[PDB]
């Protein structure tokens, strides 16, 4: 039984809890422990909620918000876009922080309704003490802030599968924090779940602090509140660059990814015509379920493996998902909302949407410029050397005007100045050993730039 040889090693460790070691313990026994086809069905509109056929006064959304908690998962670095500490801590805009925006939001939001909707970042052991150092700054802030720390599980060397660390030793490179599905575990191990609840909170709205769509919509939690649903996952209609879906299986939605779908129907599944929606990762959780259920230890969601290297050596990441949840929740329900809830910075190149004249802040709010009559963004894609922050930031002198932009690709060594206006479809490849330079005020419109002579 390796079990027994992981758990006994597992109890040694003195850097975790004992929920948190019964927690790591469990996912591994699941892991260690695939859909039918033919019973998937396509949610009905019952099921998953087109946002225009919801129900359309001051006090009376102030009783409403009166029982909402905003979470932001924050557990997560900004390794991906080149930036150390939390990735909610990257400048989005006009100098604002994701963490920035999102409070100035809330703030917005309790001034017109004279509430005080409280935010809870829920961080990791890599976020935690920077995030408690930077909320200091919102002390003044019209806001109730708290946080909290997820799970720490301890990275499982794949070759042996032993834990990584051991007992009485330090070292953040041996743990990991076991994915966003944590969140439910982690709010009740930590007593925030059991405040919130004596508070008189009932739902929580969960989403990434890095989706820029993800405000509070009342329309959203009027509907919950009205039909008691105990787990609302926003989906979006999908398109070609689309993620997992809803499905309605064995009589209750479920969300579906791709790791269990059998390979015969991959291709099913990848496709555009069967599957339609996906998930936008904003969520709306009711707090009594998740205690309840959290304690019934119901909440047993797909294991996500995620492999790493730590200096050259494998490891397990056992993880679960948020949105997964939703198959043990009673009454639970999507809501198919349009894509302007649903605007994640994950690359540079969304940077550049945002920070264009695309994009303008409005008391917080990333507010699209109306002048742009296509609903789709413009489609960008840059090189590896745009890929940290900083070095994109360099390379984009200002950020180019793209109301009017079809498709940017950009490859090579290229340096934008500014006042430039890019149109139509445009791509710029510059060739190995030459540093290209788009001149100041440059209008580019459906124009391949391969050199100088194209400038």
């Amino acid at each position: 039984e390796k079990l027994d040889k992981l758990r006994a090693e597992v109890a040694k460790l003195d850097q975790i809890s004992e929920n948190e070691k019964a927690g790591f313990i469990s996912l591994v026994s699941r892991y260690l422990s695939q859909i039918e086809w033919s019973k998937i069905q396509t949610p009905t509109d019952e099921v998953v909620v087109p946002y225009d056929t919801l129900a359309s006064d001051l006090e009376e959304t102030k009783k409403l918000l009166d029982k909402l908690v905003v979470l932001k998962l924050n557990g997560g670095l900004g390794t991906t876009m080149g930036c150390t500490g939390p990735k909610s801590v990257i400048e989005v805009r006009n100098g604002f922080t994701f963490l920035d925006l999102i409070v100035i939001q809330i703030e917005s939001l309790n001034k017109k309704y004279g509430c005080s909707v409280p935010l809870l970042l829920m961080n990791s052991f890599n976020t935690h003490d920077d995030t408690q150092k930077i909320v200091e700054k919102y002390s003044n802030s019209n806001i109730e802030i708290h946080t909290f720390n997820q799970s720490q599980y301890p990275r499982i060397v794949t070759e042996d599968f032993l834990p990584l660390p051991s007992k009485g030793k330090s070292g953040k490179d041996g743990w990991y924090p076991p994915g966003h599905g944590d969140v439910f575990p982690s709010l009740n191990n930590s007593g925030k779940l059991d405040i919130l609840l004596a508070q008189g909170k009932e739902y929580v709205f969960i989403a990434n602090s890095d989706n820029l769509g993800a405000i509070v919509d009342i329309k959203i939690l009027n509907h919950l509140i009205n039909n008691q649903n105990e787990y609302c996952m926003e989906v979006t209609p999908k398109t070609l660059a689309d993620g997992g879906t809803l499905i309605s299986y064995e009589g209750r939605v479920q969300l579906l990814e791709i790791a269990q779908v059998p390979d015969e129907h991959v291709n099913e599944f990848k496709s555009i015509e069967k599957f339609k929606i996906f998930n936008t990762n904003n969520l709306w959780v009711n707090l009594k379920a998740i205690k309840r259920l959290v304690e019934a230890e119901a909440l047993k969601m797909e294991i996500i493996p995620n492999p790493k290297e730590v200096d050259g050596v494998k490891v397990l990441q056992l993880e679960t998902a948020a949105g997964a949840a939703i198959r043990f929740f009673d009454k639970a329900i999507g809501i198919n909302v349009p894509r302007s809830r649903f605007l994640p910075v994950k690359a540079t190149s969304d940077l550049l949407l945002v920070q264009s004249d695309l994009y303008t802040l409005v008391d917080g709010f990333v507010i699209r410029n109306p002048a742009r009559a296509n609903p789709a963004n413009p489609s960008i894609e840059l090189g590896p050397e745009f890929k940290k922050v900083a070095n994109f930031l360099a390379r984009f002198k200002s950020i180019p005007s793209i109301v009017e932009l079809d498709s940017l690709k950009v490859s090579g060594d290229v340096w934008f100045g500014s006042g430039i206006t890019l149109k139509g479809k445009v791509t710029i490849t510059a060739k190995s050993g030459v540093k290209l330079e788009i001149p100041d005020g440059a209008v580019l419109e459906n124009k391949d730039v391969n050199g100088p002579e194209d400038l």
